[PDB]
């Protein structure tokens, strides 16, 4: 015979993700009422367990046979973590450089036993870098593809089910939550580079220490860099830290410092002869925009420089190019990289490296209310990883484009992306994967409780939404820019000015190209008046982008440079804006987003603005003087805009900004009719008078957050009040 308890007992030796199916179907059996019927169904049910708990013992004897490195990097640890891990459900595990602890610790678990009732998940921020750690300890394991290692970076790939360690982004394991949200596939969790501390890793770290009660099977760990590893032990109840000491051999910091002929490549071009004096090793050179990488393997291969070969690593290469970066190399390799060379993985023989120290960071505005994209100078942490690249037992150089002062008067730590994101952004990304209600959230670190009202007020705004997510909310958390801008973007595809809004909003996410210097004010301000226009600034940015891609066709890349110092426009924000542009044509088709080819006309641009700027309505007095915003709020146009001299009766900005006063930034016209379609959820219809006219006619007033886009307008007032007009009809009907 068989009992419901004791295929109950079957269960706690199978797969965790076979579980509760098989449950369910046990619970089942006690409606059927024939006795006969019920363990004939225990009999398959057990037949059925039977292969199941096969699966585990089949993966749990094809478990291989477990080696670590001779170099004893974090081997020696090794014997330590293993102590670590199997006593705490919470181990932290810092490390520095390539100590070893990302492909040694999936190892280490295997030992202890975990891996064969669930996956032993291990997250990274980046796809490349995922992959290869997978291939390192595939074949330091001699494992094939198939075998127990295996990894996932695109969300709609799988791996097999031999697969005993798997590897994934932040971004993957969090989309994997929506579809499992107690995580039953793992029974380990490891989250690396958690140092970066991106909303993809503290969103996981939250969620898992919501999940950690309700799973205490699972066992997690955090491996990171050197980089405060005590804020995640405070994080969880308690948590054990342990220390590897990664063996870097000496590096050595030259301090090389640069204060309308000369390039902007010029340092970058000293640093590589400086470095070429010394030896012919391989050379790292971390830049801010793929465009800047372009413009300088470009310059690098017009100076035919001697068996040296550039390698430019984007992010668009096709693997086989990334391969490329790991071959043998007869010759130099220069690596132009970005931030995704400051990851775990590193280009084998690099002996030198050279850090500008800056990076495009993303950062909210709390003066202009935006999420911006700014270049700025990197941290000392950030620094210090740059030129921990050197690591080998052969002497690197490091080549810092700064003076140590200002290294040493940078912060010591860069700000966590949650902390500098608005929190619209951070609410309309939590509830696309489901993570609930912010205040709930057990963050890390917490944002600020002020602006999530303010969050939810304008994502209300924006039609993008506890609360749920419409559809343009799903479309707009698709997209690299602030929600304000998002949102212009999709209404493009209805009004044909999609190529407009992406150069307009690009535009406006990061710090305005067209420099002012005050040794050439009057030459730059004539430069920039060039592009001016009439009844707009954003048509400034569209007339510039036009522009600068007609020279770009019709000159070098050196001429380019040229231009840019002849013309009075920032090299390098010229070239983000540019990055970002095409980042953003991309999500955009992706989505079934079209784009243009003949220019918008001036409604058809301005009205696809304005479904983001609903609350940056102003209609001007008739004092000839300042304007009335949304709620009861007054303010004055900036002076320098285009529309400052002869200012229209209602009036768009891009930025209220209060010092002296309030004052409107990037202004453009607009038609107080153009408001009523796109802000059908906002406005407020006002009736009053009605009066019965040769049916009952009444006067309509409409506002959005106050402001009187229609004034008053003749309307039937029979569907607004049906007993009135029905009693003042009889009436006047009879009288005729």
């Amino acid at each position: 015979k068989l009992t419901f308890t004791a295929l109950q007992q079957r269960l706690d030796s199978l797969m965790l993700r076979d579980r509760l199916r098989f449950s369910r179907r046990l619970h089942g059996v006690k409606k059927v009422k024939n006795p006969d019927a019920q363990q004939a169904i225990f009999q398959e049910m057990a037949k059925e367990i039977d292969q199941a708990a096969g699966k585990v013992l089949l993966r749990e004897a094809a478990r291989p046979e477990i080696t670590y490195p001779d170099n004893l990097p974090v081997s020696q640890k090794k014997q330590d973590i293993l102590e670590a891990i199997r006593d705490h459900q919470v181990v932290i595990v810092a490390g520095e450089t390539g100590s070893g602890k990302t492909t040694q610790l999936p190892k280490i678990c295997m030992e202890l036993g975990r891996g064969i009732k669930g996956l032993i998940g291990h997250t990274q921020p980046r796809r490349l870098a995922a992959r290869t750690v997978a291939n390192r300890i595939a074949e330091e394991l001699k494992t094939e593809p198939g075998g127990c290692i295996g990894y996932k970076v695109r969300f709609s790939d799988h791996v097999s089910d031999n697969t005993m360690v798997k590897l994934m982004t932040d971004g993957i394991l969090l989309a994997e939550i929506q579809q499992d949200r107690l995580l039953m596939q793992y029974d380990t969790i490891i989250i690396d580079e958690a140092h970066e501390r991106s909303l993809n890793i503290d969103f996981l770290l939250g969620y898992l220490k919501e999940l950690l009660p309700r799973r205490p099977d699972l066992k997690i760990i955090i491996t990171s860099a050197t980089i405060d590893p005590e804020r995640f032990s405070r994080h969880f109840n308690n948590a054990p830290i342990i220390e590897v000491s990664g063996r870097t051999y000496p590096v050595e910091v030259r301090y090389r410092p640069i204060v309308t002929e000369r390039d902007q490549l010029q340092a970058i071009f000293d640093a590589v002869d400086e470095l070429s004096q010394e030896s012919h090793g391989d050379i790292l050179i971390f830049m801010s925009g793929e465009r800047e990488i372009r413009d300088t393997a470009d310059a690098l291969n017009k100076l035919n420089l001697r068996h040296t070969e550039i390698l430019p690593l984007y992010a668009r290469l096709s693997n086989s190019e990334q391969n490329r970066v790991f071959q043998s190399h007869s010759g130099r390799r220069i690596v132009l990289a970005t931030n995704v060379a400051e990851t775990s993985l590193t280009v084998p023989g690099i002996k030198y490296v050279i850090d500008p120290g800056t990076a495009r960071i993303s950062r909210y505005s709390y003066r202009t209310k935006v999420q911006r994209l700014p270049i700025e100078p990197i941290s000392q942490a950030s620094a210090n990883q740059r030129k921990g690249r050197c690591g080998r037992v052969s002497e690197g150089i490091c080549i810092r484009l700064y003076s140590e002062d200002d290294f040493l008067s940078r912060p010591e730590f860069t700000d966590p992306e949650i902390l500098r994101t608005n929190l619209a952004s951070v609410i309309l990304q939590m509830t696309a994967l489901g993570l609930g209600d912010i205040a709930a959230f057990p963050f890390v670190e917490a944002p600020d409780k002020r602006n999530i009202q303010d969050g939810v007020r304008l994502l209300e705004e924006l039609g993008a939404i506890a609360y749920k997510l419409t559809p343009l909310g799903r479309q707009l958390s698709q997209l690299p820019v602030d929600p304000r801008l998002a949102r212009m973007v999709l209404e493009a595809q209805k009004h044909g000015c999609v190529r407009e809004a992406m150069i307009i909003t690009s535009a406006l996410s990061i710090q305005d190209p067209r420099e002012r210097p005050m040794d050439k004010q009057q030459a730059s301000d004539e430069k920039h008046r060039r592009f001016h226009d009439k009844e707009s600034d954003f048509l400034a940015f569209v007339n510039l982008w036009n522009y600068l891609g007609e020279q770009q066709k019709a000159l070098s890349s050196n001429a380019f440079r040229r231009l840019c110092r002849t013309d009075y426009l920032n090299y390098l924000r010229v070239r983000e804006w540019q990055d970002i542009y095409t980042q953003l044509r991309q999500v955009v088709k992706e989505l079934g987003i079209p784009v243009n080819s003949e220019p918008a006309e001036y409604r058809e641009i301005h009205i696809a603005l304005l479904t983001g700027l609903l609350s940056h309505i102003g209609m001007k007095d008739a004092d000839k003087q300042e304007y009335t915003g949304a709620r009861n709020a007054r303010f004055s146009i900036f002076p320098g805009s285009g529309l400052f001299k002869k200012p229209p009766k209602w009036v768009m900005v891009a930025e209220l900004v209060e010092t002296s006063r309030l004052w409107g930034r990037i202004a453009a016209r607009i038609d107080p009719e153009w408001v009523e379609p796109v802000a059908q959820h906002l406005i407020k219809r006002t009736y009053s008078e009605p009066h019965w006219e040769r049916a009952v006619m009444a006067t309509e007033k409409v506002t959005v957050y106050g402001l009187p886009i229609v004034a008053a307008r003749k309307v039937n007032y029979s569907q607004i009040d049906p007993a009135l007009c029905r009693e003042l009809f009889i009436r006047h009907a009879l009288v005729e």
